[PDB]
Parts: C-alpha cells; structure tokens; sequence
C-alpha cells in the first residue's frame, strides 16, 4: 500500500497545502523523514512555502529536526534566503545557534549568501557571532 509520510514529504516539497492538511488528517506523521533525515518542514522550508510551514508548525513539526549533516529547517531558510520563514521558525523556538556537520550556523549560512536582512534577524534574535 501507500506511504502517507513519503506523500506528506512530496505534498510539503510541492506547496500543496490542501493535501497537507488531508494527509495529516488522514493520518500522515508530521515528523516523517526520507533515507535522509529530510522532514516536511525541511522541505516547505527549503522551497519557500510559508502557510505549509505555518500549518506543519502549528500541527507538532520539530523546529530543530536534524537531517544526516545536522541542517535544521532553520538553516535550509537562512541558506536560500526565505526571510518570513527564518521569522515564523525563530519566532516558534528554532535553536538559532545550530551548528550542522560542517560547523555552521544559521548566521554563518546566511552571512556567505550574502542574505543580510536575514543576518540582521538572526542578529536580533541572539545569533552567537563566535558559535
């Protein structure tokens, strides 16, 4: 048969809110994980879709789920440059000081992007400069 958490990882990666909801509803585990480590939020977070993070959040998402290198969400936001996201994931207690397997932060990721509004935010909401 099918896998709701595979499904519910797709339906978080596509921005298709509607089944995101459905699949949860249906019985979908809101932490599911790929051979990676990869949650839905890692991937709503990567791919910009804000109401999906929201709705993953609000439904027991792990903010500081941790992949195979140590990304959290949080990092994969900084690191594209998703500035709402970075401020819904802080803002619903992200570590704001993870380090992932190459000894980055979310602030080191976003600092070498180039992503400075970002920055100024992790900044804000007491980004370690010496982490």
């Amino acid at each position: 048969g099918s896998d709701l958490g595979k499904k519910l990882l797709e339906a978080a990666r596509a921005g298709q809110d509607d089944e995101v909801r459905i699949l949860m509803a249906n019985g979908a585990d809101v932490n599911a994980t790929d051979a990676s480590g990869l949650t839905p939020l890692h991937l709503a977070a990567t791919y910009g879709h804000l109401e999906i993070v929201e709705v993953l959040l609000k439904h027991g998402a792990d903010v500081n789920a941790i992949d195979i290198m140590g990304s959290t969400p949080l990092h994969l936001a900084a690191l594209i440059g998703h500035l709402e996201i970075v401020e819904v994931l802080l803002k619903h207690g992200a570590d704001v000081n993870a380090v992932d397997t190459w000894g980055d932060t979310p602030l080191r990721l976003a600092a070498i992007m180039g992503h400075l509004e970002i920055v100024e935010v992790l900044l804000k909401h007491g980004a370690d400069v010496n982490a």
